[PDB]
């Protein structure tokens, strides 16, 4: 009688940051991949609404309606005309604060696991709505693979990633608060005219061919700049990933947790242990991509 549900982290190969909106949101294009550094969740039928967290965060990441995993459990109920009873328990690997959305990751779930449970038969598309009303990465989270993101994320358009590519992640010490990342970005074009990205086009071309070499020098966020201004220390972990045999890195999403693409599994494997030891993250994890969008495993 419980359900688990699989949600993925994701990180952003291509990220163009446009001008604020009225809504408060910027606009932006963006490519989400989708990677195994993922959140398990649990939901069972309770008297109440609870959720424990163990993993990331343990120690650290609220349980009460700060957590987004709340609000997805409080729409989810509402949209089908029930109580939110129930307890949702959130096994995490993806960083906290992190840039890889594991809080959205974490709401995805939670909206399949209780379609699943109730057996409520809300579609895919009903889904998608109201993933894009908690947040503009939850609807990624629940399509997965490799995505182009527009408006401000929440509208997907799947895209081709035609083998599979082989991450390190570099979490950090602490974590940072994306509304403060888009701040520094605005606050960085008042001052300055910064290099913007080009289009995406040749970097999706680099995916459809499911090329990493080719992909690895188009990845770009221009988010990074702003995380890089507020963490200045995360130019010393890019670099290290870098000469450790890494072809790219990147900070993923509003950061600071650092991506970085290698040729192949063993290439990997030598990054994350050279990158382990040079003294310039918390911990390092290993990944794959593109994986499946949150999905069942057990019940
Ligand atoms: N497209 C986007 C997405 C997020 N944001 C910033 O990040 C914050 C968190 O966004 P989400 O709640 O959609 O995750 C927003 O309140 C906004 O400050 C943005 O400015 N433009």
């Amino acid at each position: 009688g419980a359900v688990t549900v699989r949600a993925p982290g994701k990180v952003n190969l291509y990220l163009a940051v446009g001008d604020l909106r009225d809504d408060g949101y910027h606009e932006l294009t963006t490519v989400f991949h989708a990677v195994s550094l993922a959140d398990d969740v649990t939901v069972r039928d309770a008297d109440v609404l609870s959720i424990d967290v163990v993993g990331q965060g343990e120690g650290t990441v609220p349980t009460d309606e700060r957590n987004l995993a709340w609000q997805a459990a409080e729409l989810f109920a509402d949209h089908v005309g029930r109580a939110p009873d129930v307890s949702i328990f959130i096994n995490k690997d993806i960083p906290v604060a992190g840039g890889m959305a594991g809080g959205s990751a974490d709401a995805a779930a939670v909206l399949v696991a209780m379609n699943e449970l109730w057996h409520a038969g809300v579609p895919r598309r009903d889904l998608h709505h109201l993933a894009a009303q908690l947040g503009s990465d939850v609807p990624f989270a629940l399509h997965g693979g490799t995505a182009l993101g527009t408006g401000r994320g929440e509208q997907l358009a799947t895209v081709l990633a035609r083998n599979v590519f082989h991450w390190v992640f570099a979490f950090a010490d602490g974590g940072l608060a994306t509304p403060q990342v888009f701040k520094e970005i605005d606050r960085l074009r008042e001052n300055g005219d910064p290099p913007r990205l080009a289009e995406a086009d040749e970097l999706l071309g680099a995916l459809a061919a499911g090329d990493a070499r080719r992909l690895a020098p188009l990845l770009g966020n221009e988010l990074q700049a702003a995380a890089v201004s507020l963490n200045p220390e995360l130019r010393r972990t890019l670099r290290a990933g870098e000469s450790a045999g890494a072809l790219a890195g990147i900070v993923s999403g509003s950061g600071p947790t650092c991506a970085f693409l290698c040729t192949s599994a063993d290439d990997a494997v030598q990054v994350s242990a050279e990158l382990a030891g040079a003294g310039v993250c918390r911990t390092v994890r290993v990944a794959s991509g593109p994986v499946h969008g949150a999905q069942v495993i057990q019940g």
